[PDB]
């Protein structure tokens, strides 16, 4: 069926730079026939080639293309010309859920409780599909201008076919011990991610930090780190739940029977997990 | 590219009917995965062939595809099983701008220019992509739920390769000398609505009106009309502009040098018109 004419450069007025990766720059941009903004992310080909990322840039575009959710960016269209590709993402106009926990040191309980269950909620249609995020993470999990979540940053996922997986390994505060160990990723691996972005909400830090990543990952598959005082009780032990070294032994998994029983932890008990996006977010303290 | 997977009845929860056609009704549905309502229109196959209507749901469908602009319904997918063909479309929350004509009677001057502004703007958009929407009334001006408007009905558009035309007539009281004179429509036919439109909006009734289409059509090809007293002066100046026989004369026409004069008309003087859908709509009296 006709689609709309493929887009050009010419037809929007770029803006500032809202990042900068190593393979890709993304700037605020706004097409002149619309007037709407798209976080437009340019990356130059030669360099993808260069530094053979080609299966990666691919990746992020495919797996982009099959998400249909409003918990994730979305990309609504791609062009290039002689030396860059041009992907056009939606505008998370808030940026990323590390900026918040930064500016404000820590979520409240209710906070916690509902952006934590939008992640739930955002990787089970992930996992549903097969889809492996490997380096979810606060500045992977922008907020848009209603404060709702957008995970974004999906080159380096895997989409499972069989769990077999290795070759990336994501932010080191983040990485679970089957990488290190098995060098290997499932989705269980996104799950652990959660529970050091669950603890890093309520802590205000993630769970495992030291001078470098050696010592991070030592203290990783040695499950070495504890929990402050003040930590609210169901989320410590929910995180306990996620925190565990055996892959098949994490809430959420399926083996533990999927995202029924997550869904269902007492932290949880309050959460309405059919129409979060329609819910007002808490204010951030 | 990889795209979602094929929607499906199943993937919905029906709700109350939206509207109903003669060979369509349109159904508020919300998807289970995301929670996200979509005004479905539902089409039987078995009748639409019966009546030999597979070119007007083909072209509206091919239509919506082309478009991408806020000022426009937006066609999301499409599926069908053994009986119905179903189109998502956005849900336009504050119905037909009928709707309020009624309610309040007619628009003060300010919700009279913002409105014709984004109508305007809207046939600009539509225009440049060689589409006559040979149809155009309050009817089929729906508005989201920021009181943006969002045009729809094109199964009887018009897609122009050369401006031939003929074989369908849209609603009486908006339909334009050439199609009743020579049965041919053009760009300018969608001016004539327009300017019926902008009457509606001050007057609080359309232009030409009388008990049956007969009467109608015979008071259109005689230019048969007036303003009443109250009539704000640029914007009968406009009017005046628009509702002229000769399609070649029309403010906004080819012949007249396209959108630049009218969009410069003094009628909308303090109009911006790079940005309307980011501004906020005057509040309807
Ligand atoms: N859709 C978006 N809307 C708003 N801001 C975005 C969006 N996407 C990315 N950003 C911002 O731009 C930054 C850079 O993104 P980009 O993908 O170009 O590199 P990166 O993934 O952050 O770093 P690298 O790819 O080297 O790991 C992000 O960290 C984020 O702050
Ligand atoms: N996207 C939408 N969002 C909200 N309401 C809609 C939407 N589309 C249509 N409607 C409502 O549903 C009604 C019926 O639409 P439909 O296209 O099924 O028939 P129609 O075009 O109104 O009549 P016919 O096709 O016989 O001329 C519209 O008049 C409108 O009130």
């Amino acid at each position: 069926p006709p689609q709309p004419r493929k887009k050009r450069p010419e037809d929007f007025k770029f803006g500032k730079i809202l990042g900068e990766g190593s393979f890709s720059t993304v700037v605020l941009a706004r097409e002149l026939a619309t007037s709407r903004e798209y976080a437009i992310k340019i990356l130059e080909k030669r360099h993808i080639i260069k530094e053979n990322k080609v299966p990666y840039v691919t990746r992020e575009r495919d797996v982009m293309s099959r998400l249909d959710h409003p918990f994730f960016v979305k990309l609504y269209f791609t062009f290039q010309d002689d030396e860059k590709l041009y992907f056009g993402l939606s505008y998370a106009k808030n940026g990323e859920l590390l900026k918040y926990i930064r500016k404000i040191g820590s979520f409240d309980e209710t906070c916690t409780r509902f952006y934590t269950a939008e992640i739930v909620s955002a990787l089970e249609y992930l996992h549903g599909k097969g889809i492996i995020h490997r380096d979810l993470k606060p500045e992977n999990i922008l907020l848009n201008e209603d404060m709702h979540i957008q995970i974004t940053d999906f080159g380096t996922a895997k989409v499972l076919s069989p769990a077999r997986a290795n070759s990336f390994v994501g932010t080191a505060q983040y990485v679970s011990p089957e990488l290190l160990t098995e060098k290997s990723a499932c989705k269980s691996s996104d799950l652990w991610a959660l529970g050091c972005i669950i603890y890093q909400l309520v802590a205000g830090l993630p769970p495992f930090r030291a001078g470098n990543e050696y010592l991070i990952f030592q203290k990783i598959i040695k499950l070495e780190y504890d929990f402050p005082e003040k930590f609210f009780p169901k989320a410590r032990d929910l995180v306990e739940k996620l925190l565990v070294l055996d892959a098949t032994k994490r809430l959420g998994c399926e083996e533990m029977e999927g995202y029924g029983p997550l869904k269902a932890h007492p932290f949880f008990e309050s959460v309405t997990w059919e129409n979060l996006h329609q819910q007002t977010p808490p204010k951030l303290t």
